[PDB]
């Protein structure tokens, strides 16, 4: 399809998170779904081109974070929510994040389906948005409540569930695939593999005697889509505060290097996983606009007779309506 259609669902996307809602709305655009620590906040700031992304223990994140990347000339960032306000300094853009998740789940330490939408304008980016999803994890920890593994996943079930939701489905690749919470979670609802993109991470971690060339050649757990790996900073990168620039260099050299990934390469790393998921996005966008309009036309309607809470309700009327008005 078009350069206007990845912006054009950022509008959508922007139209429902103002009245706080995304997923019931099967819009077409890509979850990213991990356990914790996959690697999932490192692909979006590899992304980004900076740090903007809290870290450290826990469950750091407790809502969806749309995340959409605009190319432009200048570089910014804008919450949905602050309106006005440009960030040029990433580390108030993280501490804002911060301040999301306490402020709606801060009391019971819970998870929230309620959206961020952050927009980053950029001249390193492609367009490309992603729904970051907590992490899937199976211990509570410390204050976490007992049901944390449950709340994550239903969670991110209410995204991935809907058919137009591509999963961008992150697992570290000194783990037996068979163990991933984000295969095991496209699995259930992808049964086919046919809207699950899968991101190996951590392949400079990979025990010596092992590699994942079956993985990425498609051949161990078939996805139609394909895997993507990719070679992120090690925590010792992070805490060194080694520049992206030189983790891309370090990854593309990984793959030129590696006797089991050379020849893959070029379909290797994360300026390859932008551009696949750029492409992929902006094509199932195309494919699934025309249906999106219908449902979204069909929800309206019914709303609109039912109406012959009721504020959520109405809320929800003029979101669609302003939705439809967007997909003109
Ligand atoms: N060596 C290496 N470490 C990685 C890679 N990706 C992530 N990490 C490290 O794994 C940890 C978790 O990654 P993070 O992106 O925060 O995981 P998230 O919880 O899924 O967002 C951090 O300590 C990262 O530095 C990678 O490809 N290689």
């Amino acid at each position: 399809g078009m350069e206007d259609l990845i912006p054009l669902v950022n509008r959508l996307q922007d139209a429902f998170s103002a009245i706080g809602q995304n997923a019931d709305l099967d819009l077409p655009q890509i979850a990213v779904v991990g356990g914790q620590s996959a690697g999932k906040s490192s692909v979006l700031e590899n992304f980004v081109g900076r740090d903007f992304l809290p870290r450290g223990s826990g469950i750091v994140t407790r809502r969806p974070l749309v995340l959409q990347l605009v190319n432009a000339t200048t570089e910014y960032a804008e919450f949905l929510h602050c309106k006005g306000k440009k960030f040029t300094d990433f580390e108030e853009v993280r501490l804002e994040i911060e301040a999301e998740t306490d402020r709606v789940t801060g009391t019971n330490k819970g998870i929230s389906p309620v959206p961020i939408n952050l927009r980053v304008y950029s001249p390193h980016v492609l367009n490309l948005t992603l729904v970051d999803l907590p992490g899937m994890t199976k211990v509570p920890v410390g204050d976490q409540p007992p049901d944390i593994e449950f709340q994550i996943r239903d969670m991110l079930m209410q995204f991935v569930t809907k058919e137009n939701c591509l999963i961008l489905a992150v697992s570290p690749a000194n783990s037996d695939l068979a163990n991933s919470d984000a295969l095991k979670v496209a699995k259930e609802v992808d049964p086919q593999g046919q809207r699950t993109i899968g991101v190996i991470t951590k392949l400079d971690l990979m025990d010596e005697g092992t590699d994942a060339r079956d993985v990425l050649e498609n051949k161990l757990l078939p996805l139609r889509r394909g895997y993507i790996g990719v070679v992120n900073r090690s925590q010792k990168d992070i805490d060194g505060k080694k520049d992206i620039t030189a983790a891309l260099a370090a990854e593309r050299k990984f793959f030129l290097s590696h006797p089991s990934y050379r020849h893959l390469a070029d379909r290797m790393g994360t300026p390859y996983l932008q551009k696949v998921l750029n492409q992929q996005l902006t094509n199932h966008i195309r494919d699934t606009l025309p249906g999106l309009r219908n449902k979204l036309q069909s929800q309206l309607l019914s709303i609109e007779k039912e109406v012959e809470r009721v504020d959520e309700m109405l809320r929800m009327y003029h979101a669609l309506k302003e939705a439809l008005s967007i997909i003109g």
